RNA sequence: GAAA
């Protein structure tokens, strides 16, 4: 197996992308280095599986080795991460502020905007980290319906970060909580997607009320690219709802330029660039990604297997249902329609008005439909159904 | 974000 060795000055990092087809193997052999923010162990052995695209940056000077076939692989003498270091800086000195101004002090509160593919998702995940490793427990928001690193794709999300994020694996989903929107983008419901986030902000602000660490560890609220036309509103109600202190817009000037005159004079505003090692995906990749997701949801990753049930339930013992006027709840009969569908488990016991706003306890997949027997089977991450209540996504996935 |  053939071997790659790089020497990374301090402020550098090495970008490789694995292959199409083969594993890549990383081991730090000297020195300091991290992963979005994740330290890395000296002489461990992190196996990354095809197509990944990853940074190891050091802030003191490393030598990596890179085991398997790489698509590309090469260190980069300049990036934004010192950037990405002030503004976790920046939060800190707020939370030494309040603490003391509170002889229960609430933390900061940043959300993320800007288009797709400008590395947000991944500040989002160093910032978390550099939170946890400075001994905070901060909660991740995502927003992003699309490409969700904490639930299923068509869900909102947040969960409290207690641990860096695993260098493969990313965050725990350890305890969520996850409203089912059911689509891949807030455009084919927006009226449905702010009420959803709006009850996200609400839900929090009253969790947060039993819970000190969580409250002065603020939020980091990632978003959609959805940055044009109603997109552009949606950003403005997100800021309010969660009564951001703090936007970060990234690789977006106008959009930049058109926050400034709009939000609240309090509401820091602050423009970074992208990273020159984002890239940018295309459409196949994304919808192969979610995807992935899907099938993480229900099976797990290498390190972390999970076990899921495939087990038959019958018609008389559930109430399928579908929201979408945009807002209002409508009984589905069973139907050869909903194979290969995700359904959410409702945390409302009946199928009525609070469906709507009520969390999920997670998401079944139907894998046939039998409807002479009256029975469908689905995958389900637990033995038994957790509620009787089962909301319909939008999104299909095929095992 | 998603779609073409
Ligand atoms: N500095 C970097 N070097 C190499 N790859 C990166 C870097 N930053 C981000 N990436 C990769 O680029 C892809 C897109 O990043 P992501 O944060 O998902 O962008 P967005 O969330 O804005 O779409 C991801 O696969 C991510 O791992
Ligand atoms: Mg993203």
């Amino acid at each position: 197996e053939n071997v790659q060795e790089f020497v990374l000055k301090e402020d550098c990092e090495l970008r490789f992308a694995a292959g199409d087809d083969s594993d890549v193997c990383l081991e730090l052999v000297k020195g300091y280095a991290e992963i979005f923010g994740t330290e890395l162990l000296l002489n461990k052995k992190y196996t990354f599986p095809a197509k990944s695209r990853v940074a190891a940056f050091t802030w003191k000077g490393a030598t990596i080795e890179l085991v398997g076939t790489t698509e590309s692989a090469y260190v980069a003498e300049s990036t934004p991460m010192v950037i990405y270091l002030n503004i976790h800086a920046a939060m800190e000195e707020v939370r030494k502020k309040r603490e003391e101004q509170a002889a229960k002090a609430k933390g900061p509160r940043l959300l993320l905007v800007g288009p797709t593919d400008v590395g947000k998702t991944t500040v989002s995940r160093i910032l978390c980290n550099y939170s946890v490793r400075q001994g905070r427990t901060p909660i991740f928001v995502e927003l992003d319906v699309g490409q969700n690193s904490v639930s299923v794709p068509g869900t909102v999300a947040a969960v409290l970060v207690q641990k860096t994020a695993d260098v493969i694996d990313g965050f725990e989903r350890n305890q969520p909580i996850v409203f089912n929107f059911g689509h891949t983008s807030p455009s084919a419901n927006l009226s449905l997607y702010e009420a959803l986030f709006k009850e996200m902000a609400t839900t929090l602000n009253a969790q947060i009320q039993e819970n000190d660490e969580a409250k002065i560890g603020g939020m980091i609220i990632n978003t959609c690219g959805w940055v044009d036309g109603e997109g552009y509103k949606c950003i403005v109600k997100a800021a309010s709802a969660f009564e951001v202190d703090v936007v970060i817009v990234l690789d977006h000037e106008r959009l930049y330029s058109d926050l400034s005159k709009e939000l609240p004079e309090f509401v820091r505003l602050t423009h970074v660039p992208k990273s020159g090692g984002v890239e940018q995906r295309t459409g196949q990749i994304r919808s192969k990604m979610r995807g992935e997701n899907v099938h993480r949801y229900f099976y797990g990753t290498r390190a972390n297997n999970l076990y899921p049930f495939t087990f038959d339930v019958s018609f008389d013992d559930v109430t399928l249902c579908k929201i979408g006027h945009e807002t209002k709840l409508v009984i589905m009969e069973p139907s050869a329609d909903i194979k290969h569908h995700l359904f959410a488990f409702s945390r409302s016991t009946k199928a009525d008005e609070n469906v709507l706003k009520s969390p999920v306890f997670g998401f079944c997949l139907v894998t046939e439909v039998d409807l002479e027997k009256r029975t469908m089977s689905i995958l389900c991450p637990q033995r038994t159904i957790p509620s009787k209540v089962l909301v319909f996504s939008d999104i299909t996935h095929l095992d």
